[PDB]
This record gives structure tokens, sequence and C-alpha cells, in this order.
């Protein structure tokens, strides 16, 4: 995509409600440190001290806008961060900058760190000649989904489904509960009348074929070794060429290339959200003359 | 210090609210996946697949209570996870179990992941002879502070001030805006009447002394090499024996012992929250009764 | 669709919150008519005074639950209503029973009113030997969508996309804004990726082909006369067998049979929500043994 | 009355909140369709496609304001709508115009639908030479009451009580629970100390006299056939000239002239909110010259 | 009446919501104090240390119910408090009792203090032979109206009009805005269609008469000396026998009998809410024997 | 203090939330009174009818801002009010001023009442040559703590800790629950890692010392007569120089000077918030073309 146009995804109602809560979480009562700085007009520089990808400007902006501060970016959303970079400047009343400071920073650090891993992982795949979509999961922080999924998009990963209402994903537990894969997929297909796709976690070739026969649009190959994964995917694409194939389970940055192959459409990774460290940013006030 | 007594810190109102919003994030509309599993009474086993410390039972319990499911814990809050362990059992209607599965796991993974890092770091400190307090920061995920600060406790580090509303904290930025460290602290110390303490970030011996003279209860030595840090702290404690010394900036699990000396009372670490990977948990239905 | 299992689609959090907002709407302050009834143990009987389909038990139930009342139903959810029928008995404190009454009845009235129309539309389509799906739209009352979309399902219609983060729908205005049907569907598919279906509104056969060619999952044939619809449908189906066709616009109970064909998969009708008179119900306290 | 000044009744806080819940209902997560339109400065025409009364302007406006879009109206609120008329022009970014489209349309459709049905009933009553008040009920869609009551006022009906903290209304059930009309009215008058009126639903002449005697500000005649209603009213009016008489139950636009008569003061009709079809409108983007 | 049956006025939704804000206000973060008491099953005695009237049981209860505690009342709601009285007893986990303490005490203290003041006023009114209704105002604490108005009622005063939603009160300002008293009342009367009473603030016998002629249901005689009030009110009743006559403005508990007279129906008092000191209660843990 | 620079303490999100709830409480539905005044541009004078200290401008401003109304203050926050003052002017639509009026007046009155009470007290203390802190308590009206604690500051008192997660307070009850003072304070000390202070309620010199020995930062001497208080305090300060001493319990404005001795640091007064009458203010519409 283009990372600058991604911001248009964020609906501005649910956005400001997020921002409000984040501020309240941090300053529920009186802001005593306000008195230290006073409210004089001020400027601070946003320092990027970690390599990766910048993401999260829409969140960073919104937070400060709520506090009557203005942000000037010196890079675009999505651009590569080359450490000790001065990536932006923030102007407003001192106390307002310093109240927004930590929250904006945390939001930007986390969003960026996710985008960073996603870009790293996308590269590694491109590098192995893979043409598919590296994806995320629902293994997001609670109440932080919007920021994390958006982060994955800025990094060039696909978001995967956002909600639980958005694609019907039959998993091991759904199959156990429904008493077998055929039964499960039949129900799943009925519930997704014509508007929603069905995906089915399958731990074996058999489970997959059963799923694919039953009319699954996607078959997720969960926890296969690579040497098992590709022959299994080959059989599937051969027999059901219109069915998409996702590999997930245990997949990391280091090993990702082994999971890439001509018959895998999607690779999903817990790690992009669950084990992607936050980038180091600071926001420092500089004096005017 | 009992880690099972820690759930009492959680006020039940802010807890049940948080849980609602987590579930609403994940499934705002219709849960089509309820139709695949139906609603038969079922049981699921919680499996820990990562080493660390188990943290977040109160949140796990709340999530599932909200969905009319019950939880039996086989290990106490804060115990070591020795992997491929069966840590607990969850009971309830199938569709209800599966609705809360991900959000619960996410929450538990995230909280446990932090506890583990805190525990690692506390152990490191103990191992380097040091009886001070290892601590968190305000570098927490937005909307998720309660879980992360609670996690820090369960792992046995200190939370630090929760929310900018406890302790008053003067930083590089407050000093710049106030036109001096002398001015900044006097203002800070006026604001925090008797109820609140004043801590000051300082980047030199000089700036520390000025702070302590000015009436600082705590003096944070920001971003020192340990070779500078300890001589500095030695003088401070000589000249102002009742002023506490915190050290912060660049402190990893790797180098933490280097910042563990006899005149350092608090060590705060960004990494305990920012860069602690989540633990791997799963929740698998079984068909006993 | 077994209509009694549909209640499993209702996540219990968003439900309970919605119930709260309805009761607060109807009684923001003090309930003065509490004093008129007092709080004597009491029982009322719900009478269905209109013909159609009973829908809304979950909502009815959950309103009374919030006011310590209990409901016992004598008809199953989705059953046929033959007038002057006793469908349930609600038991609880008089004042509570009387507080919930209008809100609970108003909820059951539209939900049933909508289901009734859906059932009638489905019946006319089965009646013209159509094996397709009758569907709702996003033409729903603001804030009431959960009840209305559930209503359609209980009457045997498809809900279409609930959401707008569900299926990606390119409409007449999108096509304009984009700058052409070709350029728009390219951009839709890219946003949709593997996770979502792209549906496109099309005013002619030419626009439909352009669309199918750009990779549309569903072509929606907007405001065609029946004489023009079916030729156009037959063409798309011969040339792109894997694309689903939707007819929509101007469709009524009376004319629906003329829109049924062997090459229409979905027919959506705005009237099913926008013009479905609410059923007559009432709740009258009786005396007990 | 002036229909344009009714907007003053709408307190801008409850209006804005209401709008946000509607917006959030339609797009809880990510707006994928933003990418198809993009953010081009754009303009749309509001086409009125059904006959009736225009109502809902202040809500329509509020919605788009919340998305940074400006509305310009060509008909004033309350004017007669003559089909295929251009009533307004909405401008702003393309993605925003399309985000608010369906919600704003759905709001205006239903408010106008009601206004029309009220105006229609007001007209037939005027046509019978009746000078009383046609009225709404509390039979409103849950959560949508502010819009529906307002629609009644624009069509020139009277909203009954909005609220329930409103007028005190003693109904058949209140009378049953109390054990007797005179008891009930005593209790109701006590609760309505001097600030509220007391109304009593009465199913006979005998009960209506009991209630009038006991001091009710109004007597509602609950299901009378018209041949019975007017003698019962006449007797009431002669015996208690300062009591007001409401006729309710079964009153359709077709039979309304028969319920009009010199001794009825208020005629409340459930149909106005429960069975008023919504109007047809559409919002189509045009390019400028 | 019966102060015990007043609790039925409080709808359980808006209670629990109110109680939740109050608790959140007091402990928005982690409750560190809970670790000092631990969770031992405990009991505590509520001690009334001031003279007055007890009011606020429903709130006190709700608060502790939310914290899983239970309350046994030794005196009924509305009874006379003779100091150092042991009025109730509260049981539940120690940290829960202690978390609820202050918030519940503050609530009961203020409700009780208002009911005391209202009683005092109702007494003096009765003592002076007057059969009217002492009333309060909209001079309530912001967001504490439910409790304050409830207190008035328990004290035996009237809750003058709760919300601005059910009576229509024309004031000095409304008249100025409207450009005269005739105009204002005329307008008000048309706004309050048949459901709502109109009250008019009048500062002179003229302005009162004018309002009465225009159709005012009540005439409020504002800031009159008593020697002016009673002649003014006698003319009023002479000409307008069915128009209620309220007196207001600087009426204190001391002079209240001077404002009592056969022609005054209602007496509102700012002081019942604005200057009613809180009672002194305390909650003391004891060991069981 | 500098009373004008105190507004900076008020975070703008929590402020605008609070203000919305006040407005929603006072007019949840339709504002019939808007029709009486119309929307004409108007102005209103704010009159101060009582002596005291002016407090609550930020809340006042925010309230009106929310209703598109501007305020011009002719007196700085916290100035002395000398009665019949014209302290400010409010411009806006007529219906908007009148909707805001009472809510804002109510806020300003109780904020100003408290500031006044506190100024009275701080004055007597400064008059008694005392250099310590006059403080508040947590005996604040529920849901209104921000306004009341802010008012205390403006009048020159200290807020004290605001909520239960500032300083950690051990009271009679915490001691009972812990089974002793030693145990309770150790637990509070362990809980208050380094971020917080521990304060202990003590009813005797011995208990004060046990607390001081166990590491208490402050010792609150509850309910001592002045004759006991000072000699107790003189001993503490001798034997534990850096422990602070707060007196509290029964300290009226009248007797306060008796509590102002050289070994007392803090004096807390329940009365400042529990028994401080609100000041008298009106807002009157005046003329302009
Ligand atoms: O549920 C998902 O959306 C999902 C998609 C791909 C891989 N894992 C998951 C998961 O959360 O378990
Ligand atoms: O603000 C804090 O509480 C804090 C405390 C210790 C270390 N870092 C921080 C920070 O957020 O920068
Ligand atoms: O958007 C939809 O879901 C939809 C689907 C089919 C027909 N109309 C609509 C509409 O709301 O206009
Ligand atoms: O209650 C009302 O407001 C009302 C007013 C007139 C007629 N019916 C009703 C009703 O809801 O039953
Ligand atoms: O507002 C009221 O209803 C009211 C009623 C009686 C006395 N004062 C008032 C007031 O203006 O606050
Ligand atoms: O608890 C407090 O914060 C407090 C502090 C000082 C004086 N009183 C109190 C109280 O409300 O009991």
């Amino acid at each position: 995509m283009d990372a600058e146009g991604l911001a248009l995804l964020l609906p501005p109602v649910t956005l400001a409600a997020l921002v409000d809560s984040w501020l309240r979480e941090d300053c529920p009562g009186l802001n005593y440190a306000a008195l230290v700085s006073g409210a004089g007009p001020s400027q601070a520089a946003l320092w990027a001290k970690s390599p990766g990808v910048l993401a999260g400007q829409p969140f960073f902006d919104a937070i400060f806008t709520q506090l009557n501060c203005q942000v000037s970016w010196f890079l675009p959303e999505g651009s590569k961060l080359v450490p000790v970079a001065r990536v932006a400047e923030v102007r407003g009343p001192a106390h307002c900058l310093l109240l927004g400071e930590r929250v904006a920073l945390n939001t930007l650090a986390r969003c960026s760190g996710i985008a960073s891993a996603a870009a790293a992982a996308v590269e590694a795949a491109r590098g192995a000649g893979w043409t598919g979509h590296v994806a995320g999961t629902r293994k997001t922080t609670p109440g932080f989904r919007l920021v994390e999924k958006y982060g994955l998009l800025v990094g060039g990963a696909a978001s995967h489904r956002y909600d639980l209402g958005g694609l019907v994903m039959v998993k091991d537990n759904h199959v156990v509960a429904a008493g077998g894969v055929e039964k499960a997929v039949r129900a799943a297909r009925q519930a997704a009348d014509f508007a929603l796709k069905v995906e089915v976690e399958c731990s074996s070739l058999q489970e997959a074929v059963q799923a694919a026969e039953a009319g699954a649009d996607l078959v997720l190959l969960d926890n296969f070794k690579p040497e098992e994964l590709h022959p299994t995917a080959t059989v599937l694409k051969a027999q059901f060429p219109s069915v998409a194939v996702e590999a997930s389970g245990g997949i990391t940055l280091d090993n990702l290339p082994q999971f890439c192959g001509p018959h895998i459409d999607v690779i999903s990774m817990g790690m992009l959200t669950q084990a992607a460290p936050a980038l180091d940013f600071s926001l420092k006030l500089f004096a005017k003359e």
C-alpha cells in the first residue's frame, strides 16, 4: 500500500475515545507537575533512538491535538528510522506537552516496534522470493488492537481479520465442540451466509482435505514442520486450486524463509505483536531565543 | 512477601469495566462462531508452554466470570512455570469459553511475560548482593497499565508511582521550562504539600546536589555509566544521608549488576514493560465430564 | 436455521450495556410510579395480539434480568404467532415489572415486526422456487442494529454484513470518488486482501463485467428492472461462474417473485427494516392462587 | 408553531454522544473503504425520493459535523417534500462523506417518516373540524427516542411525556397492583406533589369517574369503540369540566376522524412511531463545473 | 407518608452507575491500603454521632453490595437519630469494608444532613399551622442530585422538580429574553403541550396576575417580604382560585413561619441543599464476641 | 500559592467528561424552556451576592464552552468578593445561557464556598503566627471531589492526598484488622515501596512513637485536646526529628489557633468541605441592541 494513506482507515470517533481513555489512565485527578513547568509557550523535539520503521503518527497527533499542541513531522508515516534522528517537533503550552509526553511516546514506541518487526519479516519473505502476505493474528494487547493492527499495516504486513466478526475462523476447539471437522465447517459455512469467508485450522493433510471438500475458503496449516508443510500444501493446491492456504504456528523471523514456498498464500506470526520490542523515543524541550 | 495477597490491590469496579471493553474490542457485533460450537457444557485446560512466572489470574478470572465460566487454578499466582504444564481448568458453555479464549490468553500472556522479566531482574539483583528495589516505569501500554503494573508486582519488582498523581516527578523537561533546577524543585516541593514526595532527574553530580539542597526526597540519576554513577551516589549519600537515590537509563538484565551498589536505592528499567515478550499459553477443550 | 440457537450470537457484554442505555433513556431520574404499585411479588402475562413471527426473547429476557424479574416462555424463539396468544409469564416485584414493561415490549415489537416481514419475504421466494438468500441491508435504526439484524435472522433472512468492517462494499459514490469502476475495485481488493470479500454495486452489465474482471466476489445489480436483471445475470454467470450476483433496490414483498431467478444468489430489501410494522404485544398483571 | 425552532429543544451534549454511538455502531474498527474513495474534497446532493415532511436536519448535521463535513439546506426543517427534490448539499473529504452517509440517511429517513405520519394524522383531524391534540406515545425504538419524539413535533403532533420522570401515568397494571383506582390515584398524586400531572388509564365510564373524583388531571379512555367513547367523554366533561380526556388504543390514520369529537382533548396514536414507513432519500456525489 | 417506601424511586441501573463513579473517583488505581488490612472476614458498626434524620440507606447499601459486603440496619430509613446510636452493622472482607468506608460515609452524611434540615423545616412549617409543602430547588451539587432530592423526600419535603424535564419554569431571564411576561407564558404554555405544568417567577403582584391570566399553573412569588407576600397571595387566590402559589427567596429555617399562610401552597428553600451541614457518622471494625 | 495558575492542575479530558455529566443530569431529554427564550444573541452579568473568595472559573468556563458561550472575568481566580459585585459577563445564544445557568452557578457556589471556608482558616492560622499547612480531608461530596479539592487550593489550603492511591493511610480500622499498630505499619511501609508516604492515626503518645519507630513518615494525632496535643508533639519531634505531625479531629475555625503551635506541621479540617456554605451568585440577562 502507501503508508501515508493508511491513517484514513481510523474512524475519528473511536480514535478520540481511545485517546481520552489513555490520558485519563495517566492523570485521573490533578496534574501536580503542571505547576513546575507552568504554561509558557514551548517546543520539544521528537528523537528516534532505535532503528526500524516509524508508525503511529495519527495516534501521536490526536493525543497532542486534544491537549492544544501541534506536531511537525520531518519524516512520513512508514519511513525508515536511522538512529539518533530528529523526526518531529511539538509546539504548545509547556504543561500540556509534558502531560501528553509519556503517553504519545508509549503509543508511538509500541506502534513503531510492531511495524518494525512486520517490515523485517516482510523483507525476509521478499528475500526468499515469496510473493504472499505475511500477516498478524488476534494476539494483540487488550484495548490496543486498533494501534497494533494499524502498526502491522504500516510495516507492510496484512492485518488479518480485525474482529471476531469479520471472517469465521474454525479452530481446533470449534471442531472438538462440533464433533468433527465436516460438522464444524458445515455450520461455519452456514453462519457466513454469503458475506464472510470461512477459514479452518487443520493440523494434518486429512483435516485440510476434509475442510477444503466441505467448502472452506482458507485452510490454515497449524504447527507443521516446513518439510511437512509444502508437500501437504502441494496436494491441496493440486486438488482445490481455488482454496487459499495459510501457514501459522511457531513461525519466526529467523525461520520464515523455510515456511515460504509456491503453495503457501499467507504466513501469520504471533511474534509481530507479542514479541516485538518497543522503539526508543524521547521528547526533549529546547529553548528559543 | 505473598504474591497471592496482591489481587487485593485491584479495585473491583475498574477491573470489571476494563474486562467489558476488552471483550467489546474483540466482538462488538455478532459472534457467528458461537454457532459452530453451540453451547454444550464443556471443560478446557490451560497449558503453559513457556518458562517464566505465572501472573494475571485476577484478570483471567474476571474475563470468564463475565461469560459465566469458572476457573480452577492448579498453581498459585506468581509460581514458576515449568513448561508444557497444566496450570488450570476452565468450565462453561462451549461458545462462551471460545469467546473469551483469546482475550484471556492475551491478557495472561502479557501479564505473565512482565512478571517473568521482573523476576529475572529481581533475581539478578539479589544475585549481585543488592537489597534495593527494582522498579517499573510509566512505559506501559495504553489502556493496559493496571495489568502491567500488577504484573511487575507479582514478579516482585516495585510498581513505582502508578499514575502521575502519586509522586511528583521533575524531569529534564520540567527543569528546562522552569528556567533552572532550583526553581523547578521549589515549585514541585510547594505543589506536593506534605502528602506527596518529590523526585528529580539529574544528569550530573552538581545537578543532584542542587536538587537535594532544594528539598528532593529522591534523586534520579539519569543515564550514567556505572563508573560515574557510584562515585556520584557515594557523595550524595555522604552529604544528604536521608535522600534516596534512583538510577535509570539503559539498564538491561545483562548489565543490571553494574548498577547494583551500596548507595543506589531504586533501579527503574524500561525493558520490564517495553521489551518483555509474552508467554505461550493455550486453552484446549477436552471431553471428560 | 434453527432459530432458538440464534441467541448464542449475542455476546453478553454488548447486550447488557445496550439494555442499560434503554432503561436509562426511559427513566433517567426517579421512578415516581414505583409508589403507585409498591413492590409486591407479582406476575404478568405477555399476550401476542398480532400475526407474525416471535423474535426478541434474548433482549426481552435481559431487560427483565436487569430488574430482578424472571421470564418463562411458552413459545420457542422464532415460532408462528396466532393472535390473542399467551406467549410468556414474567414474574417479579411489581414496580420493577412495570418499569421494564414498555421498553421490553418495544424491543419485542420491532424485532418480531422485522422477523415477520423477513419470513414473509422468504416464503414468497421459496414459493417462486428460488433457492437463493433473502437479505437485509445497513438501512437500520441507529443504535438498534443488533436487534434488527438478529430479527432478520430469526425470520429466516440473511443479515448481510453487520458491520462496515465486515465485507468491503464499493458503491456508486466510491466508484465516482475513485475515478472509475476499474480503479476502485483494484483499491478495494487491496484493502480487503485475503480476509474480506469485495462486493460492487453496478448500474449496467458493462460495469458488472469490468467489476468481475477486477476481481469482485459479488456483483450487486442496482435498480434493474426484472426484464433487464435476468439477461444480465445470465451473462455474468456464464462468463464468471465463481462470482455471486445480488439484486437490490425497489424490491417489495409483492414484486419479489419477479426478481427471483436461477442466476440471482442474493436479494436485499430495505423495506424489511425500514417499513415493517411492529407487532402488537402487551403485558398485564394477573392475580395468583 | 415554527418547525425550524424545534432544534433549540435538543441539548447539544446528549446530541453529540448519541451521534458518536451511532457512528461507532457502524464502524467499530477499521474503515477499509476509506482507501477506495480517499480523502478528496467532495460534494454530495441529498435527494428526497419519497413524499412527506422533512424532519431530522439537526441530527443529519450533527453526524457530518463530527466527520468534518458541512451541510447546506435548500428546504427548511418541516417543509413538504415533493419527490425527486434536491434538499441539500453536503461537502467535506470523500472518505468522511461516505462514512457518515448511511447513518445520516438512516436518521433522516426515520425522523421524516414519523413527521410525515404525524402531519398526516394532524391533517385528518383538522379535516374533521377537531381542535384537539394528536399525540405520540412512549412506543419508541429503544435508544432512538429523542429523534422519534422530535419527529412528532416537526410533523406537528404533540410528544406525550418524553420521559417517565415526566407526567405520572397510572395504567391498568398500576390500578391492578394498587388494588383500586382511588388508592392508585392517591399514591400517584402524592408522588406528583405539585409539579406533575396525574393521568389515569380507564377501561369504563365507572373507573373514569372514580379517577376524576379522586383528582386526576387527565383520564385516558383505553380501548373504547367510538360509539361508546363519545358518550363516556360527554358524561365525564359535564360532571368534571376541568378534567382532560385522552382517547388511546386502536387509532389508525384511516379511522382517526371517528375518534375526534367535541369532548376529546388528546388523541395518542402508537402507529405514528411503530408503523410509519421511513422515507426514501439518497446522497450522491457530484463533480462541480 | 412512609420514608421506607421511597427507596423504590431509585432505578437500579442509574444507582449502580452512580455508585461505580464514586468508587472509581476514590480509588482509580491500585488500592495499596488493602495490603495493610488483608481479606479477613470482618464486621463493623455504623455509629450516628450527630442528631438528625437518617437518610441514604439505598445508596450506602448499593456501595457495599458492589464491594461484596452486606449491611444490617438497626433503624429504618427516615428515623430519628439520637447521638452515639449504633445504627447498622456492615459485614464482608476487611479490605472491602475499608475501601467502601469513606465513600459510603460521605454519601450517608450528606443525605442524612439534608433530610435533617428538611424535617426541621417541615416541623417549623407544621408548628406554624401551615398545610403546604416545603420544597427544595435545583440548587443541588452537580452529579449528586439523585441523592440530594432523595434526602429531601425522606426529610418529608418535596423534590421540587427533578430535572428541568417536567415542569416548564419561566424565570426572570426567560421573560427578558422573550420580551415580556405575556409572551413568555404564552410560549411556555405552547411548549408544555398538555403534559407539563408551567410555573412563572414573578417579583410583583402585577407580574403574578399577568402570568395567571396567560395560563400559568403556578405563580412563584420571588424575593418578597412576608408582609408583601400574603396580601399579594390573597389577591391571587381571590381572582385565580385554581393557581398554586409558591414563595421563594431567602427563606431560612428561622423565618419560615413568617412565609407560611393560608394562601401559600409551596415554599422552596435554597438552604436545604446549599447549607445543610453533613451529619457525623463513623464505621468501626470490631472483633466478634 | 499563585491562585490564577492553579487551573493548570485540571486535566482537560476529565474536566469535559465531568461537565457533560452535569449537563446531562440537568436536562437528559428535551429542553422545553429553549422555546421560551429563543436562540437570540444575549449577554448575562454574573453577580456575587456573598462575601468570600471567588473560585471555580475553569469549571464555569468549561460548562459554558460546551454550550457555545463565552465568559469574560472582571476578577482573577481567588480574589476577595465584596458583595453585589459584578464579577463577569457571559455571551451566547439565549437558550444556551439559560440551559447552562444553574449548573454553573451551582458549581461556582460550592467551589467558592469551600475556597472561602479555607481562606478563613488559613487566615486565622497565619494570624496565629503559624507557618504549617491547613488541609482538607476526603470528606468530599461523591463525584465532585475535583471541584471541592480544587476549591481548597484556591482558598490557600492543601488538598491533602486526593484519593486512596496517594499517600497510604493507616487508621484505627487498619490497625484493628492487622491485629496491632507494629504489624499494620510494617505492611503499609512494605506497600508504599518508595513512591509513597505512610501516615498513621494515633490516639496516644505511645502509639505515635510505635508508628514513628516502625518508619511512619507522618503521624496524625486524632482528637487530642490542645493541652495534650502540643506536649505529645514536642516529644515526637525531639525523639524523631524528621517525622511530620498532623493534628485532626474537632478543629473548628473558632478553636483553630489553639492547634497552631510550633511542633504541628499539618492541620486537617473536615468542616472545610462538610460544613462550608455555598456563596450566593446569580446570572441576569441584560440589554444591548
Ligand atoms: O484468530 C485469528 O484471527 C488468528 C489468525 C491467524 C493466526 N492466529 C490467530 C489467533 O489469534 O489464534
Ligand atoms: O514517569 C515515571 O514514573 C518514571 C519513573 C521511573 C523511570 N522512568 C519513568 C518514565 O516514565 O520516564
Ligand atoms: O451496505 C449494505 O450493507 C447494503 C447491502 C445491500 C443493500 N443495501 C445496503 C445499504 O446499506 O445501502
Ligand atoms: O405511556 C405513554 O407515554 C403513553 C401515552 C399515550 C398512549 N400510550 C402510552 C403508552 O406508552 O402506553
Ligand atoms: O429551578 C427550579 O426548579 C427551582 C425551583 C424552586 C426554587 N428555585 C429554583 C431554582 O431556580 O433553582
Ligand atoms: O483519609 C484521609 O485522606 C484523611 C486525611 C486527613 C484527615 N482526614 C481524612 C479522612 O477523610 O478520614
